[PDB]
DNA sequence: ACTGTGGCCGTGGTC
DNA sequence: GACCACGGCCAC
């Protein structure tokens, strides 16, 4: 099994490094032979004499063109000459690449800006994490001495705690007497014993939670602070600490630094991050914290640092138990995209895409277009039109069917061949003509993308029916979010069409999309109502909640699967119509926000206050008793009584402060906010105090009882003393409880003076 | 920071 | 007060 590849450099020529595991055994497979290259469009091949010539100086070593070789490709499917130029380094390509295209005789340049070592997987055509060679994993965390407002890892590590399938270790160095701490003499020794433990143990994945961005950068600090050799590298190394944007990214060589944070963020959603959160929506099960003071308190007192130690134990098995259960989905997808996994479950959904398109056009022979330049971009600004959503019917109905398109815009694309090597591809016999945009699509050859789409989707069927078919909820879960997965990387091909910096960017390609997909769910309405005697209720691009006004719960079943049965042998290729679920009763508030019920009370919400991570937990709790209520009891004073209820609490201070929590990403810089709203300022003042607020800090605050701009008596939550400070229960009522709740409960008649305390 | 557009809603800046 | 950009996050 390829696990990844670098290359090294020795007497200045580049040597490729494959690392594997093989029948158990790790290997270093040494390839001399490749050579680094990208390719020059000439105005004709008489100039080439001329282009070879162009040099560069790098470093005090001139660069020269190694050798020129004429080509033919195809470009968007039409065939084109250019000249591949080979070089004696990786280095030479960016030193020289621009002084090629300046060449008064060079058109343009293609295929420049490969990293050496992905070039070598997609030209070799190697896939990493093929086959069933089974590796080892091992999870780490650490504590430390933390105290408010001092430099990043001036206080020393106080734990090194480590699991794997097999046990889960503290190593520190003061007395705890637990059967699974490992006491040694100093720090530098706990390390060091750490550093042993992995060599000894050998494994192909080190599991971290955030390990990116502290946990490796802590123990470099503090190896760099007691003079330790930082060996974690299969090959002697350190790990290498690289950059991403406004984070980091550490890899260890020989070996998969999998960090869970990146998966974990992007794969569920919640108001906060930490891994006791992360542990509980994944598991279902709590983990205690421990927090930084208690730590604190415990190593310089002695005392009740067992709770430390069995914190620090639990970091590490739980690392480990999320890594094992979230592992085979970055295999999957390391496998689909073909690059290393280190890589993939880093990656952006918009660079999977294109590395997955980049190894395609490889094996058709397919020159890649380039990223766009500043002015490319700048001509790319234009939006497009996107999905039809229709305004919900108001009220409270029963008896609703809800039907939805399967795969809907990648079933487009291959069903229509919408490609940018297709559009407008000249004298056709075949075409698909997009509604309302226009734009015609060949169909007499398949089109590039639409070639690949098929494949990605049929591997999403298959874990659908392993998960559907899958008993174990917990297993059912993590095929679930697998499902997704390839669902959302299919429907970002789709996306990419319109994304300003895609290589190959289609805006025609993109809005044709859109525009087939308004035609055909309003196509579905329509017949739905004119025809079947349906009133649809609620519409979102592909999807609908209909009802026939007045029948039982099993006529609307009846007619609903009569009708699938009417349109499906209608549309065209791959476009399905699918029944997607009935509810007994249901409430649609506004466009994107509704509740419905099934047949077994599971209440399903949208975009409701109850879903998102910026509402306090006091409104989202409240407006889900209130759907319980009217959605699971029918009962509507009961919701009504529930509000006041908690409206009376409020404003006794009789809710306790983690109910009234405030949860919001801080998205860029703190210096470009056109706007300060209450966590910005927060998020600004505690700035002033020295903490670091990046892009991805989630704030927490708490409004306090005052008047005026709400950010002037924001506070961070941790903050908030419930006797030194009153919250402000007349914000937690009239900005928080009440909008929430009234949004529903107006349908029935009621006002917010009906819902307040007296 | 980087797959797309449609959309709701709170906050606080301008008159 | 009206007006309405900004910002966050959600549904597709
Ligand atoms: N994350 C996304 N990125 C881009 N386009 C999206 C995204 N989510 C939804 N869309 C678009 C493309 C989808 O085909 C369309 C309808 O959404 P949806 O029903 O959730 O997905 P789908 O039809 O691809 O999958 P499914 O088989 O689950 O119904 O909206
Ligand atoms: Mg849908
Ligand atoms: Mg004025
Ligand atoms: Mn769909």
């Amino acid at each position: 099994m390829i696990l990844d590849t670098d290359y090294i450099t020795e007497n200045g020529k580049p040597v490729i490094r494959v690392f594997k595991k093989e029948n158990g055994e790790f290997k270093i497979e040494y390839d001399r032979t490749f050579e680094p290259y990208f390719y020059a469009l000439l105005k004709d091949d008489s100039a080439i004499e001329d282009v070879k010539k162009v040099t560069a100086k790098r470093h005090g070593t001139v660069v020269k063109v190694k050798r020129a070789e004429k080509v033919q490709k195809k470009f968007l499917g039409r065939p084109i000459e250019v000249w591949k130029l080979y070089f004696n380094h990786p280095q030479d390509v960016p030193a020289i690449r621009d002084r090629i295209r300046a060449h008064p005789a060079v058109v343009d340049i293609y295929e420049y800006d490969i990293p050496f070592a992905k070039r070598y997987l997609i030209d070799k055509g190697l896939i990493p994490m093929e086959g069933d060679e089974e590796l080892t994993m091992l999870a780490f965390a650490i504590a430390t001495l933390y105290h408010e407002g001092e430099e990043f890892g001036t206080g020393p590590i106080l734990m090194i705690s480590y699991a794997d399938g097999s046990e889960a270790r503290v190593i520190t160095w003061k007395k705890i007497d637990l059967p699974y701490v490992d006491v040694v003499s100093t720090e530098k020794e706990m390390i060091k014993r750490f550093l042993r433990v992995v060599r000894e143990k050998d494994p192909d994945v080190l599991i971290t939670y955030n390990g990116d961005n502290f946990d490796f950068a802590y123990l470099k600090k503090r190896c760099e602070e007691l003079g330790i050799k930082f060996t974690l590298g299969r090959d002697g190394s350190e790990p290498k600490i690289q950059r991403m944007g406004d984070r980091f990214a550490v890899e260890v060589k020989g070996r998969i630094h999998f960090d869970l944070y990146p998966v974990i963020r992007r794969t569920i959603n919640l108001p906060t991050y930490t891994l006791e959160a992360v542990y509980e929506a994944v598991f279902g099960k709590p983990k205690e914290k421990v927090y930084a003071e208690e730590i604190a308190q415990a190593w310089e007192s002695g005392e009740g640092l067992e709770r430390v130690a069995r914190y620090s134990m639990e970091d590490a098995k739980v690392t480990y138990e999320l890594g094992r259960e979230f592992f085979p989905m970055e295999a999957q997808l390391s496998r689909l995209i073909g690059q290393s996994l280190w890589d993939v479950s880093r990656s952006s959904t918009g660079n999977l895409v294109e590395w997955f398109l980049l190894r395609k056009a490889y094996k058709r022979n397919e020159l890649a277009p380039n990223k766009p330049d500043e002015r490319e971009l700048a001509r790319r600004r234009g939006g497009y039109a996107g999905g039809y959503v229709k305004e919900p019917e108001r009220g409270l109905w029963d008896n609703i069917v809800y039907l939805d398109f399967r795969s809907l815009y990648p079933s487009i694309i291959i069903t229509h061949n919408v490609s940018p090597d297709t559009l407008n591809r000249e004298g056709c016999k075949e075409y698909d003509v997009a509604p309302e945009v226009g734009h015609k699509f060949c169909k007499d050859f398949p089109g590039f993308i639409p070639s690949l789409l098929g494949d990605l989707l049929e591997e999403r069927q298959k874990i659908k029916r392993k998960m559907k078919a899958t008993v174990d909820p917990l297993e059912k879960k993590l095929l679930d979010y697998r499902q997704r997965a390839i669902k959302i990387l299919a429907n970002s091909f789709y996306g990419y069409y319109g994304y300003a910096k895609a290589r190959w960017y289609c805006k025609e390609c993109a809005e044709s999309v859109t525009a087939w997909g308004r035609e055909y769910i309003e196509m579905v309405i329509r017949e739905l109502e004119e025809k079947f005697g349906f009133k649809v209720l609620y519409a979102d691009t592909d999807g609908l909640h209909a009802t026939i006004p007045g029948a039982d719960a099993e006529t609307v079943k009846k007619k609903a699967k009569e009708f699938l049965k009417y349109i499906n042998p209608k549309l065209p290729g791959l476009l399905e119509l699918e029944y997607e679920g009935f509810y007994v009763r249901g409430f649609f508030v506004t466009k994107k926000k509704y509740a419905v019920i099934d047949e077994e009370g599971k209440i399903t919400t949208r975009g409701l206050e109850i879903v998102r991570r910026d509402w306090s937990e006091i409104a989202k709790e409240t407006q889900a008793r209130v759907l319980e209520a009217i959605l699971k009891h029918g009962d509507v004073e009961e919701a009504v009584r529930i509000v006041k209820e908690v409206t009376e609490k409020l404003s006794k201070y009789e809710v306790p402060p983690e109910k009234l929590v405030i949860h919001e990403q801080i998205t860029r810089d703190l210096r470009d906010y056109k706007a300060t709203g209450p966590h910005v300022a927060v998020a600004k003042r505690l700035a002033a105090r020295g903490v670091k607020i990046r892009p991805g800090t989630v704030i927490s605050y708490i409004v306090l009882k005052g008047s005026g701009r709400i950010g002037d008596r924001a506070i961070p939550a941790d903050e908030f003393d419930p006797t030194k400070h009153r919250y402000d229960a007349e914000y937690y009522i009239e900005n928080q409880v009440l909008p929430a709740v009234e949004r529903i409960l107006k349908a029935f008649g009621y006002r917010k003076e009906d819902l307040r305390y007296q």
